[PDB]
């Protein structure tokens, strides 16, 4: 693309090894100007830390628990006052329990079905709804799934059901604020190696099942997921939307 | 077809106008023993007085309010000790406040979309479970989902998230139980006139848009689930699990 | 039950024959049974597995669905011999052994056109002349793999074949659906066939079902069948331009 | 999405208004050499013409026919001495009958069906087979589908039937070539007025409902499939394969 006078929030960068942080250097590399949004201390650490090998001459960080309805609501206020308005967001966040996701599917607590839920799909529609103001003209919105909101695989479990919740959330999104000329897309990136992906039982063996039997032969990368990404937020993608882009090497192709 | 020493209990009559009645005047005409579980007060009258068009020898009632854990494990309990070893569930249940079917998706509140899920997806999870103690020999159990879990459908906001997940729910407790022996399936039913129906903004145009423009030219009805639900629920069906059946009069496949 | 029902077959060539495990199941539900076989070879072999079966007689009819003509005619005779019908069940399909192995991308012209034309179009052709034979409405059934809806290693021409027989069904079912004929597929797990033989890595694919379906275990033509049962009679009424996998549940996993 | 020193051959170019000439104007734009493949002369004198507002410096036009495994064959083979090496196809090419473009799908001829077959998919095989001898080092090779392969759209009959083929075609082949890094993939476009789209019944009705029912509101152009393209066809999309992407305003993700 060519992305200078665009501003995307980029949302969910804990460490270099971050999927979000595979869209922020191409977006940035693009020209882009970037705003981030963290939860803990720790991931604005390495913000701070991560920003360095970026172009942006500006810092702009916010934190935002997609928890909490106050803090996306303040946090997109404040971005609008900071950089104005925005071209679109990239969503980079899920989260369940450990206790779950290790159980038989059958075995998952009501709290952390609900956890999964609110954390890994809600918060979607939230964001669209406080980033909306800032895209009086329109723009665009992605988020990141997994193949395992398709069909059930192995271990994935909870978060599966959260992911398949996500893909909706996309569609009903994209259809409502189509007329807004805000785009809604998805990613359903393939597996990689990131902090979050520690937490998924038999992570190793699916990597390994994917060089053994998707077509490309290999595992993809945080930097494909970003190159997908710029597509779906520029205007390459116009006419794109309620749309799910496998970037996994054929993976989801195949049986 | 025959059903007869079959023992399957049946979620979420609220009326006779319910899909899960459709359910149960099949299977009951195949010879099946039913138990039944309600919400409301006025749901078990409502039971009580239909019952009275069934065969069933004794009315099996059961108060479950699927939003408690307490309420399903108690329940499913006591069902064990009344009428032992059952053969299947069929989950007729689903909830979202009116102002989150209509307008807009992206103004959805947290707590409503919460609400949705848990009632909606969650639900099925936690009553697979407890049902599985009732199956040492195997089972099957079927959930009843709508075409706006698959695809954007004007207005059904909230709960085309919520039956997304419920779908992948069905899929993940088909994995998990499958080597029980218990299959998980899907009846995605066509708009059909009941008393939840009447909270979806625009239920009556969607209507006609299917006598209109599926397949089979017209609308399907309560009885039509059921005499699905009974393949689903009886060895007929040996080897299909995870699977999602439209009986839709074709309108699934078409464009 | 199925007593004043009758049916017709397409594709038995032996005792594992698909159709044979749908023709076991009707029989037994009462159903009246029509035959067609392609070459006079499974003649003998039909007659034969049909001792079996409860069928006061013999209805069996060559047909090879390369011909319009043997179509035509065919359907014309089953209706002069045996009144109206209640449905057709497909279970039939043809590719060339080489093009069933190695290379998708070296497919020739000749071999996908075969494939296209006695896998997938043959059923319209069937459903056009079946119909007359249906004037109150009825059911047709087409027999699928997961392969049409996936790329899967070896199956190649038979897959993109697949593909094109699940969208015939689609449009079968919306032409068709005014008239009260309803198109289904039933997507097989894989099964010990005659032709299974000519796929490549048949055994492997048998195993993998076993250890990563679901059910943990294969199906057989008897529970394919059974499906069909309900997909011919009226328990399916509402179902139509569907794709039911009897396949241990492997098309929901990944 | 530079693509200088890149070379594509763009296939089914027949006046201003094909999907194709969409494709080439953005491809020209980003600076690829184009290579055009024409069927009837008519195209070719066409071509010529449009030339004119390219930037490419030279016409480098091939006549080929793709139910002539001759013609394909040699065809390629010429390209490849002519300009050596290419990084991708993009595959525009369809045809059916105008008879079995209306009325009832179930009187289709078995010669009208084949016909649809053989120019609609199986050129895509013999087209990727022939290429891929142009590509020792990886590609991308694009087709044009339509949701017609994926739903029973009325009218699009034997064609929607053809799609599917196509669409399933481009999944084999992903699968087959992925090990030589070649991808392909499908574009999804939503109705668009070209010479072909005059002979399918009811499309005006089809293009006055995408406005009034896709997300965004509007119909596509022919440049906005051509952007899609320049996505699929550069390194943007690289571990993107056996994917199909729809554009076409969010029509396929809403029922
Ligand atoms: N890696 C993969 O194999 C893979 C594959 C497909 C899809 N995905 C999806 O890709 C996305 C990114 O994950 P990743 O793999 O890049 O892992 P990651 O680096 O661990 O990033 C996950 C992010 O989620 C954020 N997060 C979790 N809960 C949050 C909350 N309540 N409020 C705000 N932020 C919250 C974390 O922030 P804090 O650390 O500050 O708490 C972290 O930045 C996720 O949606 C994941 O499900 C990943
Ligand atoms: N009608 C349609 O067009 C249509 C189409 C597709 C799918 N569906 C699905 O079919 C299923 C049955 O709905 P329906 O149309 O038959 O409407 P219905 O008669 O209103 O039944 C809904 C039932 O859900 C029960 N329920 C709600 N919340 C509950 C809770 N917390 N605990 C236990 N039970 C609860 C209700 O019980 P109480 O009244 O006792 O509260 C009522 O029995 C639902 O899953 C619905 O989404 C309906
Ligand atoms: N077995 C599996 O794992 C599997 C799984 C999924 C789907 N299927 C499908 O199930 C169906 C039945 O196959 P099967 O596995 O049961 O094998 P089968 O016993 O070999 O039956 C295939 C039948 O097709 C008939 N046939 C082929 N070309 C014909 C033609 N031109 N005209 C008339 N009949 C023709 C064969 O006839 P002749 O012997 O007379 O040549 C044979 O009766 C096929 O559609 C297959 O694609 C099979
Ligand atoms: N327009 C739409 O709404 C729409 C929507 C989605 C997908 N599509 C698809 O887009 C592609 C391009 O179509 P279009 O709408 O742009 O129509 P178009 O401008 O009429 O182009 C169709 C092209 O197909 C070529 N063709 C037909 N048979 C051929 C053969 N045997 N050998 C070589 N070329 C052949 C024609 O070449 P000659 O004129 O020289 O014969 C023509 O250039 C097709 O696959 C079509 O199915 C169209
Ligand atoms: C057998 C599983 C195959 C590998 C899965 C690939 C994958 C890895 C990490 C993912 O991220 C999370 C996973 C669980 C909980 C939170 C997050 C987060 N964030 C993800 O969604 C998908
Ligand atoms: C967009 C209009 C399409 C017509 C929708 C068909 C339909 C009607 C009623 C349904 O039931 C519920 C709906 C909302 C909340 C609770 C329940 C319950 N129980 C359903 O799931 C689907
Ligand atoms: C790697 C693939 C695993 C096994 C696939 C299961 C399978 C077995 C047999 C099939 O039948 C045919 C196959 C080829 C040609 C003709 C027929 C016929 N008739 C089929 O369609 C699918
Ligand atoms: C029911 C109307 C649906 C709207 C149609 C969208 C559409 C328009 C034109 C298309 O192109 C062809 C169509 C038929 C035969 C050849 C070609 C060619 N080339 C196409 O594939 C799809
Ligand atoms: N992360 C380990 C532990 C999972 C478990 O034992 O449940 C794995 O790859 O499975
Ligand atoms: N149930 C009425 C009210 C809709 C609304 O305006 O919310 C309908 O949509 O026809
Ligand atoms: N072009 C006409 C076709 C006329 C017909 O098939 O009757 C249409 O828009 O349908």
């Amino acid at each position: 693309v060519n992305l200078e006078n665009k501003t995307y929030v980029i949302m969910g960068i804990a460490n270099k090894r971050s999927i979000a942080f595979g869209v922020a250097k191409v977006l940035d590399q693009l020209g882009a100007k970037l705003v981030f949004t963290y939860r803990k201390e720790r991931s604005r650490k390495e913000l701070e830390k991560l920003l360095e090998q970026l172009n942006q001459p500006e810092a702009h960080l916010y934190q935002i628990d997609v928890q909490s309805d106050e803090e996306v609501i303040n946090g997109f206020e404040q971005i609008g006052k900071d950089v104005g308005n925005i071209d679109g967001v990239y969503h980079s966040i899920a989260f369940a329990n450990m206790e779950d996701l290790r159980g038989r599917f059958s075995e998952t607590s009501r709290e952390g079905f609900l956890l999964a839920q609110d954390i890994s799909s809600y918060s979607l529609t939230i964001v669209a709804h406080e980033a909306k103001k800032l895209m009086p003209e329109g723009g665009s919105i992605v988020a990141t799934t997994y193949l395992g909101g398709e069909f059930a695989v192995q271990n994935y479990n909870v978060m599966g059901v959260a992911k398949a919740s996500l893909e909706a959330n996309v569609k009903y999104l994209a259809l409502d604020l189509g007329p807004d000329n805000i785009r809604v897309n998805a990613i359903s990136a393939g597996p990689i190696r990131t902090l979050s992906a520690k937490g998924v039982g038999g992570f190793n063996t699916i990597l390994k099942e994917i060089e053994e039997r998707a077509p490309l032969k290999r595992n993809v990368d945080q930097v494909e997921v970003g190159k997908t990404a710029a597509y779906l937020l520029s205007d390459l993608s116009s006419g794109v939307t309620g749309e799910n882009i496998h970037v996994d090497s054929g993976f989801h192709a195949i049986k």
